[PDB]
C-alpha cells in the first residue's frame, strides 16, 4: 500500500489510482466510490482474461501488466502480492 | 510493418483483416491462428471496457506484459496488428 501508492499518485500524469484486495474489493482509491467500482471490475474483467491468454499461449508463462491506452488516457493495471493496482494516467 | 518488424526485440508481427483472417504473418500458420483468434478476444475486450467507462472514448493500443515477452494489439483502419516483443 502506502510506499508504492503515493509514489505512483506524485508521478507526473497519473490522474487517478486505485488498489483492490485479492476478493476484488477496492481497498484504496482517488474516485467516489460509484466510479471506482466500475473501473475495478471492468479492469478485473480485463485482467483475467489477459492472464488466460497469456497462459492459453504458452502455459509455462505468466502475465505481469497490462496496458490499455485510448483517445482519452492510458490504464494500468497490475497484479502486486495481495493486491491489484489500477493506474490512470494522461 | 516493415519497420515494425526490424526494431529491436520485435520477435513475430501478424496483420488480421476486419473479419478476423490473418492477412500477413512472421509466424507459421498454427501459431498464427492462436495469437490471432486470442489476441483479437482480448482486444475486443479492452474495445468494449473502454466504451463501457465513456462512449465517447476508444481504445488505441493494448498491450500485455508476461515473464516471456510482450504483445501489443494496435487498431489500425480495416486492420489490427498484433507484436510479440522481447
Amino acid at each position: 500500500v502506502e510506499e508504492t501508492l503515493k509514489r505512483i499518485q506524485s508521478h507526473k500524469g497519473v490522474v487517478g489510482t486505485i488498489v483492490v484486495n485479492n476478493e476484488g474489493i477496492p481497498v484504496k482509491s482517488t474516485l467516489d466510490n460509484t466510479t471506482t467500482v466500475q473501473y475495478a471490475g471492468l479492469m478485473s474483467q480485463l485482467a483475467d482474461k489477459a492472464r488466460s491468454v497469456v497462459r492459453d499461449l504458452d502455459p509455462s508463462n505468466d502475465m505481469t501488466f497490462l496496458r490499455v491506452r485510448s483517445k482519452k488516457h492510458e490504464i494500468m493495471v497490475a497484479p502486486d502480492k495481495d493486491f491489484i493496482l489500477i493506474v490512470i494516467q494522461n
